[PDB]
């Protein structure tokens, strides 16, 4: 009940900003379709009782709400349990919407992603469709590891929703495993 | 109702401050003429939905919302849809009101500024008035690239409304769009 | 009163977060009586109120309220006042529950942690349970002194409250006050 | 009115805090004085304020609060009109009670301190006094200069009122403006 309050609360002046900003329909039922697709009615925080909370709660809550996302990832399989521990607490939660460019080719990139659920093409400069990749995979690892620019674009399918790692966090956690450097770049070169 | 809530609010508080601190009437006068100017009886937040919604939403929104200033400012013409998407979702707005040095000859500076609507001076030390900047202009950009002082003060003739890029931000896009500081440090020359 | 709403407030709006992550009843019992362990029914906040105060306010209430915990760690005994008031200014309360592992071995470290009350375990990579250590105590500074990693493990045999210096302030203290990384050296050395 | 029901808020919650930390009387007394003292019943903002207008009104109001102290401090005359306005806009308000330590010798320095209302006196390691400063006066820029220690301690003889400028603030001003450090290190000097 207090979680739907503050999503009709939400709503409402989301509303009344696009009115003032005379955002065109189509955009004002884009942002409409993504509040409904990603919070479904209720809006509570997580942020505020994480903080609230030991760093061991912080830890067992995040390794619970990421565990598909885990099982799923073939990165993950027979990590170091720390390993997995210290991404799962770091990583943001992030939903894109269908012909969503989650990455432009050619631009910086200030984190990588690793996909809960959805699909993504991999759109190569000349425009052509290397492959897709759905829930379990990861993209834009590349262009960390490299300190380079993106090599490839990334569009959304269908809606996504992934969890993000910052460069800063991503370079963390490759430091304190660096057997886990060694796996990620092996990936990347095979990214041909 | 809930902008306008939002804002007889604000200025019942704002009417409050200037009575402790004994304000000049030219001064509360000046400060409530800004808000009216600014927000016109209705406070939105932006930044709170900014970050509600997804990176694409938000550039969506900062490219519809500064369409028209893309429009007006010749130096985007041609530029890479990636360069204009980046700077506007780094611009942050900034009003200012006649007479108003929005820059003085001299000092460090911390950003530059791209106007939307207004005329600024640009005054020499000596106090000759070089030229008038007006709508899709910009100013306050040749201090960042040398990164010494202001060579100019810039003084507002009308209610201006610009959009400012931090040196930060500004050294960000110059790095990851290269061919632009090339444009950009060409106008600079050419600012005799 | 208000510090009693505070509570009830919090406590509704977790259950309610717990419901929707559909958490475990294992886990969700952990965190209620995590709440229930450390806030007692009423929240009040004193972060707000140490920054409405003086800096003399600040290190008086700090001073009081770290007042058993100095008297209990050996440490502090005729150490300088103002190293004991400036360490006690920047500790952080923390609380963690029965098997809680507070420290991994071989991880990363990025503060260390004084003992109020509680009991903990130090358990070797091999499993051996090196010592327990107790109110007064403290642990996890022999990986700040190192720059290195964790050289054991601590789990909690209790409810434990203890307060942690992060790597920053511990390397501010101790260059400001440079005997005590001395007297510091000397037990970490004396960890076998 | 408004203001009011800010303060009185405020010193409620206060008193619980004090009654859950069990505060001995001497000391709620000090912190009950410190809040009457300085708001006098009434909690407006600024800092809200300040966020919502523009560069030009935030130096204008700064200005015009300071403008007592400015025209107290010898050091202020003949300067530069853009380093005052830069040095007011960077100024923290800070209050202080008889017999507070404002800065204790031989301990790290942060910022130093301008003199608006009260008197401080000056006391060498030793333990004498040697000078007291009153309005219009500063201290605790010794160790800015020199990157060292406290040289002295300072305790108010009265309530002071003080606008403090942080250590980084310090070394921005006077980059900007060399002049004023030439003349800023001629009186540390002639702190014999
Ligand atoms: N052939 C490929 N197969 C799978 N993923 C790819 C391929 N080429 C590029 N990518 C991904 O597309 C991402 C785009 O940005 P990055 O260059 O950071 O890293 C990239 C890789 O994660
Ligand atoms: N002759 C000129 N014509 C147009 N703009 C100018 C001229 N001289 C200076 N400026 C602008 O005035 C600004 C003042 O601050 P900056 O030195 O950062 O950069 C300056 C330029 O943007
Ligand atoms: N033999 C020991 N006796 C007491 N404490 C220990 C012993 N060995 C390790 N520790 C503590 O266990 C902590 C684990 O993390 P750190 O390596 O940072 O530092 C460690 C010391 O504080
Ligand atoms: N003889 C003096 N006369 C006036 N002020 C002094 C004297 N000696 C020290 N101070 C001030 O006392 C302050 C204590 O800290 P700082 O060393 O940063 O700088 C100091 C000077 O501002």
């Amino acid at each position: 009940d207090s979680s739907s309050r503050q999503y009709r609360e939400k709503l409402k002046q989301v509303e009344e900003y696009m009115q003032y900003r005379k955002l065109p329909s189509h955009l004002r039922n884009k942002i409409l379709d993504y509040y409904e697709y990603r919070y479904r009615g209720k809006m509570f925080d997580e942020r505020h009782i994480f903080r609230e909370v030991s760093e061991s709660i912080r830890q067992d809550v995040a390794n619970y709400n990421c565990r598909d996302l885990v099982a799923s990832v073939p990165f993950f399989v027979g990590a170091d349990s720390n390993f997995v521990t210290r991404v799962v607490t770091l990583l943001e939660f992030e939903v894109f919407q269908p012909a969503d460019y989650v990455i432009q080719e050619g631009t910086f990139g200030d984190r990588m992603f690793f996909i809960q659920q959805g699909i993504v093409d991999i759109i190569m400069s000349d425009g052509v469709i290397a492959t897709s990749l759905s829930d379990g995979s990861y993209f834009g690892e590349i262009c960390l590891l490299t300190r380079e620019r993106r090599v490839a674009s990334v569009k959304c399918e269908t809606y996504c929703t992934l969890f993000s790692l910052s460069v800063q966090h991503f370079n963390q956690v490759l430091d304190e495993f660096p057997a886990m450097r060694k796996t990620m770049e092996e990936i990347a070169v095979r990214r041909l």
